[PDB]
């Protein structure tokens, strides 16, 4: 950038000069009427020009030239170094009339050379390089740039309530490991000259989206100040000589939503004061631009870590079964005696990651009177939404998120979030605009609206899920059906066991003696799934269409529904399709099914879908402590996953 | 797209097709229990394929083929032409068991196909293309595509006060010409099959984003139906058989703002019914985008049409003056006898274009208590917005835009907004974020913040404007400058003129005696203009910057101002800077400076600025009047301009 300085009539003029500009300096006002020519002289360290109407021509630091005083005649004046104690850098202008040699008259600029740069790692590999170019800018992609911000929301030490965030105050050092690292670089003399000094500052709007902190260790130990954030837009910065550094450490508060992108600014200026109530005129401003890290959610492609299960204390089988599922595994069993199913639907896991540090990020149902804060912790964060009156559909069983998929060329490389929903004329229920505006705003998963409306609960993982396919980079979705099981109860039919009952050893349903017969002679019961299959395949279109997804890539689980007033859907028998997905190995709602030769026909016929893929099934018994099943599942499991390795910053998402 | 449609055990399915569609049929689930294969029939416009396990198989209408009953094996169907009367266009499977080769059991598809497609013009030619593959979608730059949409912010007929947009009536014809066309095209048999019907529809959102009106010719005259807007979210659409259009007429309601893109979406359904107190199914739907245009500024380059004028009516000099400037040039010349300045200071002249039309469109300026709606017209329309209290940063005197400019690199070919504002720590003046939000949004001209709050009234037009230079592409940032009024007086003095007298013929200033050596003693007043020379010289380098503009670039024109008790300017004498450009002409304020050999040194001095360049210099007084010049001017100008030749759509503005 090019700064003007003007030369004043006829007194000396000093200045800040600061590397990575240059002055472009009038020397014609300052010349005492009637003069005619000048000539200069100037320092070692000052580079000196005479540009003569768009001419550049260098000069000596002391030669005779003299040039015709003009308007359009000017200096061009650049500093590759800092001043230091040692410095005498100045330019001296001389004046001449027509008759004589001898200088009428002098004006000069007396400078002092101070570096100032404000850092980030904006090249994104963790460490924080010297004044990159690109700092002030913010770019997606492989070849993108600027520097990424956590929210912290995690909780550093249990002894408060809140997530990090929420205050303006730091005690663990630990704390610090979350944030992005910005130093102020400045290289000059023992002091600025007088009536300057160098400010750090943020917006007003930006003034709830960030925080920043400065490491102080006097005395009696490490304190951290919190200069820049909520009620605080400037600091003024304490100059250092020589060559200095100033480490700061930056905080998002919050996640991108409807109405804040992600981007946030922090400035630091180089003021000069003019006189008393005078604003400081800003000599120099250099800016850095973040970009709060969005909330991703994890599909149930990626390996998984640890499983958290709710149950009651004396469900046994459910709490065996599942112990002896996740023992096939690496992973670790968490167990909790909010809904019956809170773990499934009032939280989801996802995760945060920048270039240093990532966590994984529990996401909270919408308020269930009270929040579930129980679940924060140390690299453990939390979020919630506050709206609207909430639906079922609000709850997180109604929000998934599929494996990685290629769509019409473009690329999704962290898979899509799946929200069920009501069609547009309906007048049904639809999750709340805050949760949508929320999942929209993280930009990176790009979400899609499915039609769960269909079913009484509402939730889109009572009819649909994903697994990998083992040994191979592919996964396949899974569909509820209802024509699968009606095919599949013909069969046994026609085969001779229409006899056979459903719901052995539920003690409750003993007494219905429900049958395959019973089933099949039901009209209405054929007419209702006849239509929720209708409900099936217009959300197997929507997937298939937004996911890029064929035939072949879709495997139907045997489902049976039983309608209420609402015309709305709830299972007959427990939905095999929300299982628990651990690789290879997958926990799966034990139906209680009709028994042939003694086993359950669904399960039998489950496991000739999915076992020659070389998945294996587990059968995971959640009703029998109950004795009978009425639609409603009483368990509920949720599973952490690992991160995808692929970056999210290295997506370019539509504009 | 891939549609799911089931064979139905054992039951007829009667289904729409959609052309551009089709279905992957289930034959499976409908088959007898115990059924070993099947073979189909298929009437000659409906093309089946037999598809197994992914390989895929065409059919003849009547073969003998069998396959095995499978899950995993489907038929797709597929049709390239719409049902006429004529038409029977099915599919009909037929069941055998392990022994005998008749038919146990028959399914079958009864087929209608339509053709229902939404259509814009998305390539921007004015005219509406079938089907526009990209019409869904809405991209910047010479390649891009999509529909524009104007705001219809006009007034066709004088009879109601308001602008067309803010009513959901039409009266007049010529209404339709701002409006865009949407065609729905169908074509189809004479009827629609039972329990189908096909709805427009827009979001709740968009509904006051748009209205979109229908065209009826009944008896007794012409009539335009107002069917989706605000409060009407669908509209039940009309079926006619055979090749059918409708003609849609859209119009935009607001401009792109805080909180809105400029994108709204329209809808076309296809909807089933599936019975009573259920929700109908969306079979099919189209989709259609329109970006609404942005109100677009005109630089001082562009080809003056008219020169709005406001004085009071026995301001003679100026009047004549004035229409002497406008008759050298082709433009018209209005008179108008708010403020005393409101032509300039309440409203600005911009633009809007769509493909199809285009028309000036006036902003006015926040209050005045009282909205100038009196320019609101035929094909001249009106916008404003209401905050934040007002100061005097909120006049359009505080906003300009300059010429087209390349800076890094980048181009902005319509130029960049310029809006006057305080230092961001000063705690000044800026103007209202509501405006500022609004200029943003339009996206086209990318803002940029001035520093105008060293002025009394604050206003970057008191400080700055651009000329063209004549027989060039190119242009001039002209500049008020203290110093080279400074540098001029001196040199008169110092010529034996310091007793010449400013102000000659203003009879109220005549007892001050105001020379140049009265100006150039007073210590204080030099000390003032110093400061404000560092004001301007700020304002210097962020155009330098944000314009891409050299010292070649800039003409300093001599200034001088007093300081009040807020520390900030007003005019000494008349600022010259703020001139009437038409083309080459240039209506210059008349300075009333210092007489030197009978005339004034400050128009001698302008003179020899400018008039080398070809530019052409009138002096206007618009002061005489007065007696006397205090720092406010009592006139206002405002010149309408010719859009730019260059298409917004054309542009592509940053993320
Ligand atoms: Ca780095
Ligand atoms: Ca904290
Ligand atoms: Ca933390
Ligand atoms: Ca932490
Ligand atoms: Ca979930
Ligand atoms: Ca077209
Ligand atoms: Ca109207
Ligand atoms: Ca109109
Ligand atoms: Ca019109
Ligand atoms: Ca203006």
């Amino acid at each position: 950038r090019e700064r003007t300085v003007r030369l004043q009539y006829g007194s000396r003029v000093e200045a800040v000069y600061v590397l990575g500009t240059y002055l472009w300096t009038d020397v014609y006002s300052a010349a005492p009427a009637g003069a005619q020519t000048f000539s200069l002289k100037h320092s070692e360290h000052v580079w000196v020009e005479v540009v003569r109407d768009g001419e550049a021509e260098e000069v000596a630091t002391n030669g005779k030239q003299r040039w015709l005083l003009s308007p359009s005649t000017t200096l061009r004046v650049t500093m590759s170094q800092a001043s230091t104690e040692a410095s005498s850098d100045k330019v001296t202008v001389n004046y001449y009339d027509e008759e004589g040699s001898i200088p009428i008259d002098q004006a000069g600029l007396f400078l002092t050379a101070i570096e100032i740069s404000l850092d980030v790692d904006a090249d994104r590999d963790g460490v924080v390089e010297k004044n990159n170019p690109k700092k002030a800018s913010w770019t997606w992609g492989p070849e993108g740039q600027g520097a990424i911000l956590l929210v912290n929301c995690d909780r550093e030490t249990p002894w408060l309530p809140k997530e990090d965030c929420r205050d303006e105050k730091v005690y663990s050092k630990e704390d610090l490991k979350d944030m992005s690292q910005m130093i102020l670089r400045t290289k000059g003399p023992d002091r600025l000259p007088a009536g300057y000094e160098i400010v750090l500052y943020i917006s007003m709007s930006d003034s709830d989206k960030v925080g920043v902190f400065y490491v102080e260790n006097p005395f009696f130990g490490q304190r951290y100040i919190h200069i820049l954030g909520r009620r605080k837009l400037y600091h003024v910065v304490k100059y250092t000589g020589g060559s200095a550094e100033l480490l700061f450490f930056v905080e998002g508060l919050c996640f991108p939503d409807e109405g804040f992108s992600g981007l946030v600014s922090i400035h630091v200026s180089l003021l000069e004061y003019m006189a008393q109530d005078i604003p400081l005129t800003p000599i120099f401003t250099d800016t850095v631009i973040f970009r709060i890290a969005p909330w991703i959610m994890t599909p149930n492609i990626l390996p998984p870590v640890s499983v958290f299960v709710c149950c009651m204390k004396d469900n046994y089988l459910f709490l065996k079964e599942v112990k002896n599922l996740v023992e096939k595994t690496n992973c670790e069993l968490k167990v909790c005696f909010r809904g019956d199913r809170w773990i499934q639907d009032e939280i989801e896991f996802g995760y945060i990651e920048a270039p240093h540090k990532g966590f994984p990020v529990v996401l909270d149902s919408p308020r269930k009177d009270f929040p579930v804060k129980e679940l924060l912790g140390p690299d453990f964060g939390y979020v919630t939404r506050e709206p609207e009156s909430v639906t079922s559909l609000d709850s997180f069983g109604n929000l998934e998120v599929s494996p990685p998929v290629t769509v019409n060329g473009k690329t999704y490389p962290l898979g899509r979030i799946l929200i069920g929903s009501s069609f547009p004329l309906s007048g049904g229920r639809r999750m709340t605009k805050v949760v949508r505006d929320f999942l929209k705003a993280q930009q990176v998963q790009a979400p899609v609206e499915l039609y769960s409306d269909w079913l009484t609960v509402g939730h889109v993982d009572e009819f649909m899920s994903f697994v990998p396919i083992p040994g191979t980079k592919k996964f396949l979705l899974l569909m509820a059906s209802t024509s699968a099981c009606y095919k599949l109860f013909r069969e046994k039919q026609k085969d001779g066991h229409g006899e056979a009952i459903m719901f052995k050893g539920l003690g409750g349903m003993s007494s219905k003696r429900i049958t395959i017969n019973k089933i099949l002679s039901n009209e209405s019961l054929v007419q209702e799934n006849l239509y929720f299959q209708r409900c099936l395949d217009w959300n197997r279109d929507i997937l298939k269409k937004e996911l890029g997804l064929t035939e072949q890539d879709i495997i139907d689980l045997p489902a049976l529904f039983k309608m209420d007033e609402d015309h709305r859907a709830r299972a007959f028998f427990p939905n095999m399709v929300n299982m628990i997905v651990l690789d290879k190995d997958l926990g799966i709602p034990k139906p209680f099914g009709p028994q042939v030769e003694e086993e359950c026909c669904l399960e039998m016929h489950v496991r000739g879908l999915l076992e020659p893929l070389g998945l294996e099934c587990t059968f995971i018994d959640d009703i029998s402590a109950y004795h009978k099943f009425l639609g409603e599942v009483h368990c509920g499991t949720n599973v952490r996953r690992k991160p995808f390795t692929f970056k999210w910053w290295h997506m370019v998402p539509s504009r």
